[PDB]
């Protein structure tokens, strides 16, 4: 059965072992669909999941989690911080997400955003390292870091972020630039979110011929069918980067999962995927960067 250790998985850090391929809750609107979704990801064999503090899903993640079946120990739990409460801390946060998730320790936590943590980013992460000697958080990261953000928090601090959860695919490949070469430098793994934008979004740009073309190579390579998408997963995988992805359709899921194992791409293919990437910037999410 799929678990951390049968799965393709990216060192991190501190030394344990992240899944390649995730799934995430996102900014579903309804807890029952959210539900429903995380169990058709364990079931099809995804066992990285993400939640988040801000859009009310742990709840359902951590009651898709018991009604699996599957051993808590097989899963990699995400959660995010989202705004403090007036009144509590970080680690109030912590333990109110611990409690609807039905955990007694998430494998990662977040800081979701910098925007929201303005003036207090030091002091946040800080108290995201005491979490971490607590036994709360097994590791700890960020999300939505640009390079200024990063400078902050590590300026004394005694932890690296171990991930930075940011939105990566071909079309803001040319404006990330500098915070992937940053993070390589400070062994910071990126993890990425929307990696399917270029399809699902702006459909009809300059990358989707090159993925037609990469797409029949593999698909031959491997004897079997591979979809455009598919190949965008792949590109992620190339660069070592988890993809989190969000569909909940049982056939989509099946694509992800065989992305895990497809034949990966030649840097010729990686190459030809980030210049044509580099035709257009369209960043979706955490406009701020821009």
């Amino acid at each position: 059965s799929r678990s951390i250790m049968s799965s393709l998985s990216i060192t991190l850090n501190d030394g344990s072992k992240i899944p390649w391929l995730g799934f995430g809750t996102g900014t579903a609107l309804y807890t029952k669909d959210a539900e429903q979704d995380v169990l058709r990801a364990i079931a099809n064999g995804i066992v990285h999941l993400d939640g988040a503090q801000v859009y009310g899903n742990e709840d359902s993640l951590g009651a898709a989690i018991a009604a699996s079946g599957k051993p808590r120990q097989s899963l990699y739990v995400t959660t995010k911080l989202a705004a403090v409460p007036a009144g509590q801390n970080v680690r109030d946060t912590l333990v109110t997400s611990l409690k609807k998730l039905k955990l007694q320790y998430v494998d990662l936590f977040l800081i979701h955003t910098p925007e929201q943590h303005q003036g207090n980013l030091k002091s946040v992460w800080k108290q995201v390292e005491e979490l971490q000697k607590e036994g709360l958080a097994k590791s700890i990261g960020v999300s939505n870091f640009r390079v200024q953000d990063l400078e902050e928090i590590l300026d004394g601090a005694s932890v690296v972020p171990a991930v930075n959860q940011i939105e990566y695919h071909p079309y803001v490949f040319k404006a990330d630039q500098p915070v992937i070469e940053y993070m390589k430098k400070k062994n910071i793994v990126p993890t990425s979110y929307g990696g399917l934008t270029p399809i699902v979004r702006f459909k009809g740009g300059p990358v989707d011929p090159v993925l037609a073309s990469i797409a029949s190579r593999v698909g031959t390579t491997a004897g079997q069918s591979v979809s455009e998408g598919q190949v965008l997963q792949l590109w992620l995988r190339a660069k070592g980067i988890p993809a989190i992805t969000t569909s909940s359709k049982e056939e989509r899921i099946k694509e992800y999962l065989a992305t895990e194992t497809l034949p990966g791409l030649t840097p010729a293919e990686v190459q030809a995927i980030d210049e044509a990437g580099s035709k257009a910037h369209h960043r979706v999410f955490s406009k701020f960067w821009d």
